């Protein structure tokens, strides 16, 4: 029965983009590592930091009335 926000999510990769990369949390809900949204170093790529079968720990930052989970990558 969806989640509680404020809490800390594993965020597997199970997507990726040129412009940034996406991330799922399974259960129904996912994670979105946009380009802009890595580690504190520059992730001019975004292949880079995520992989597909490479799971980081994130934190449920918030979800605006768009239903866009928005995760926040620690610092795999």
């Amino acid at each position: 029965a969806e989640i509680e926000v404020g809490r800390v999510y594993t965020g597997k990769v199970t997507r990726i983009v040129d412009f940034g990369a996406f991330v799922a949390i399974g259960g129904g809900k996912e994670g979105l590592v946009h380009i802009s949204q890595i580690a504190d170093k520059r992730v001019e790529k975004v292949t880079d930091y995520l992989q597909m079968g490479q799971e980081v720990p994130v934190k449920v930052l918030e979800v605006d009335r768009q239903g866009r989970i928005r995760l926040s990558i620690k610092e795999a």
